[PDB]
């Protein structure tokens, strides 16, 4: 859990900034190889400690591995490093990645979040912006900040008190500050429609309360360019506005699991 500082070696130059303060690439002496590594620094210990609580019980080859954490002159959170990044600022980059490859890349998102859903831990934060990329086919799944391990007794996650990711948010989040699988099937389907958009933002130009007013109405995001009936059909299903009606990751990564293959072998 706790790793040494004489260790591991900070590059100057930071990947990324947010919220959370900074994200820099760093390298850590393992067992007899080197690891080059993603360091979320601090410079909110309690929020950074639950985070790498929650990362050290996930085991899955679509999760982002947390290496461990490290007291010195900021908190920080060293994670495996995924070299090509956020899966949004990728496909704005490279905008001729085909249809196969990001049904490919989503596909792997569900794989991680089945996983997810079979562990009871609701992610609360699932957007292309927290999918990051180790190759142009390898995805995995960050920023377990927001992240819950459910009660035994408990299918969801009441949050006390309401900033909040609203266009990523289900219905049910809005109205009752529930958080299950299931809400995350929503988001998941709002990261669908990103990915097609080739990392587009959803509801371009409209509030918070626009969007609450849109998705209240029945209306849904259209079909992206290029993206197959078959996927934006898949995208309204995670937008099933009823919480029992709405599918599982079970069945969205079956639906994308079939869907993939009749693409690869069609390609053949
Ligand atoms: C903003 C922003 N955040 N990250 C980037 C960013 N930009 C480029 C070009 N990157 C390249 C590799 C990379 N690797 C990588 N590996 C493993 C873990 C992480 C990572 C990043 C975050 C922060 N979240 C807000 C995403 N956490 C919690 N974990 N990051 C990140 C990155 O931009």
């Amino acid at each position: 859990v706790y790793l040494d500082r004489k260790l591991l070696t900070l590059e100057d130059k930071e990947l990324g900034s947010g919220n959370f303060g900074t994200v820099k690439k760093g390298y850590y002496q393992m067992k007899k190889v080197v690891k080059t590594v993603a360091v979320k620094i601090l410079k909110l210990k309690d929020e950074l400690l639950a985070e790498a609580n929650v990362m050290q019980q996930l085991d899955n080859p679509y999760i982002v591995r947390m290496i461990g954490i490290c007291e010195a002159e900021s908190w920080m959170l060293v994670m495996e490093m995924a070299e090509l990044g956020p899966l949004n600022k990728y496909l704005q980059q490279n905008r001729h990645v085909k249809d196969k490859n990001i049904i490919e890349l989503v596909h792997q998102v569900s794989m991680g979040m089945k996983y997810l859903e079979e562990s009871n831990f609701v992610h609360r934060d699932l957007a292309a912006r927290n999918v990051l990329l180790v190759t142009q086919h390898y995805a995995k799944i960050s920023d377990f900040g927001l992240s819950k391990a459910l009660r035994a007794d408990e299918n969801y996650y009441k949050a006390q008190t309401h900033k909040w990711p609203v266009k990523w948010y289900a219905p049910e989040c809005i109205n009752y500050y529930k958080f299950s699988s299931k809400s995350d099937v929503w988001s998941f389907g709002v990261l669908m429609w990103e990915a097609f958009s080739y990392g587009q933002k959803p509801y371009r130009g409209m509030k918070g309360s626009e969007v609450t007013a849109m998705l209240e109405k029945g209306e849904r995001m259209g079909c992206p360019a290029g993206c197959p009936r078959e996927m934006y059909d898949l995208m309204n299903l995670c937008w099933t506005y009823d919480v029992e009606n709405r599918p599982g990751f079970a069945a969205v990564e079956l639906r994308l699991r079939n869907y993939y293959y009749d693409v690869v072998n069609h390609h053949h």
